[PDB]
């Protein structure tokens, strides 16, 4: 079993939602988001809003399996700040719906700024 493109971009959308604090995005990431982890993602999203970086847009391709019921995908992110899209390969995990792996979620977090 593999997630559909729509499932993943719907997930990345919710993650990317500035109206919602990451304390309430726990359900979207593997193992949830600690009070540390969450405070950073809140600030970086916050800063990206203030700089007009949003809304981000995600095209997902190259869905692939992984062990222990995980999946791989290439997500390309666009936005009014990004002259050309940025593509990462991140892995998702599926426990009651699909979520960003904890690895890939600390990965994207680290890579977004500062």
């Amino acid at each position: 079993d593999v997630p559909t493109a729509a499932q993943l971009t719907s997930l990345l959308n919710s993650l990317a939602d500035p109206n919602v604090s990451f304390a309430n995005k726990g359900s979207l990431v593997e193992g949830g988001i600690g009070g540390t982890e969450a405070r950073i993602a809140d600030h970086k999203l916050k800063k990206a809003a203030e700089h007009g970086d949003l809304p981000l847009s995600f095209s997902v391709t190259n869905i692939q399996p992984a062990a222990a019921g995980s999946a791989t995908a290439d997500v390309s992110v666009s936005g009014p700040k990004l002259s050309s899209p940025v593509t990462r390969n991140v892995t998702f995990v599926n426990q009651g719906g699909w979520m960003l792996s904890r690895a890939s979620a600390m990965e994207l977090l680290q890579a977004a700024g500062n």
